[PDB]
C-alpha cells in the first residue's frame, strides 16, 4: 500500500543535515553553507514493495532554535542522528540529541539511525570502529554517508523507514 513516514534529520550545526536531505530529494550537492531554521521535504519511493511517502524535516543545528526541538520530536516517527566524521564534537553531541528524543517521546526504543556524514573527506577524526561501537551501545544501525558523492544516502533514509516499520509491530 501507501504509507507516510515522518523522518527528522538532527545533529550539530554544519554536519551536513541539509546537504544530505537535498542530495536525497533533488540529486545535487549544495557546496554553500546556508543555516537552516526549519524546512520540510518530500520523496515518494518504493521500499520493500511499499510506496513510501517520506515527509522529511530538516532541522536547525544552531542552538538559537533549540526550543523548537520538543514539538518536532513528539511529531517525528524516526530520527537520522547525523555527525560529521571530521568533527568529534558533533559525534559527542549525538548523546544529547538522543537523550532529548527518548525523553520527549517517552520511548527508549525510538526508531533511529546513526549517520557518519562527509565520508568523501580524507582528514577524518572519528573512525568507523568508534561509530560502530556507539551504534552497538544504542542498539541502532550505523551508516557512513556523503551528501557530496551520494555514498550511503539512500541506505541511511531507507534503513530509517525499515526501523519505523519494525517499531510499528
Ligand atoms: C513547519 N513546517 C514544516 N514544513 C512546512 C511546510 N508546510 C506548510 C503546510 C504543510 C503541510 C504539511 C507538511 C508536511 N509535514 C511537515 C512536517 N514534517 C515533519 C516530520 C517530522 C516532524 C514534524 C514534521 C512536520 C511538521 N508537522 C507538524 O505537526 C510539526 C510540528 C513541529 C515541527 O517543528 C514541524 C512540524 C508541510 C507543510 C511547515
Ligand atoms: N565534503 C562534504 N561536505 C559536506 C557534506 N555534507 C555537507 N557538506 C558541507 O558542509 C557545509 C554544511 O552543510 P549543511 O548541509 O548546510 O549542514 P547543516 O548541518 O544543515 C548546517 P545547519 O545546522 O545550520 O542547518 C556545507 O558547506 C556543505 O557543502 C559531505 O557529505 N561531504
Ligand atoms: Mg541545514
Amino acid at each position: 500500500g501507501m504509507t507516510e513516514y515522518k523522518l527528522v534529520v538532527v545533529g550539530a550545526d554544519g554536519v551536513g543535515k541539509s546537504a544530505l536531505t537535498i542530495q536525497l530529494i533533488q540529486n545535487h550537492f549544495v557546496d554553500e553553507y546556508d543555516p537552516t531554521i526549519e524546512d520540510s521535504y518530500r520523496k515518494q519511493v518504493v521500499i520493500d514493495g511499499e510506496t513510501c511517502l517520506l515527509d522529511i524535516l530538516d532541522t536547525a543545528g544552531q542552538e538559537e532554535y533549540s526550543a523548537m526541538r520538543d514539538q518536532y520530536m513528539r511529531t517525528g516517527e524516526g530520527f537520522l542522528c547525523v555527525f560529521a566524521i571530521n568533527n568529534t564534537k558533533s559525534f559527542e553531541d549525538i548523546h544529547h540529541y538522543r537523550e532529548q528524543i527518548k525523553r520527549v517521546k517517552d520511548s527508549e526504543d525510538v526508531p533511529m539511525v546513526l549517520v557518519g556524514n562527509k565520508c568523501d573527506l580524507p582528514s577524518r577524526t572519528v573512525d568507523t570502529k568508534q561509530a560502530q561501537d556507539l551504534a552497538r551501545s544504542y542498539g541502532i544501525p550505523f551508516i557512513e554517508t556523503s551528501a557530496k558523492t551520494r555514498q550511503g544516502v539512500d541506505d541511511a533514509f531507507y534503513t530509517l523507514v525499515r526501523e519505523i516499520r519494525k517499531h510499528k509491530e
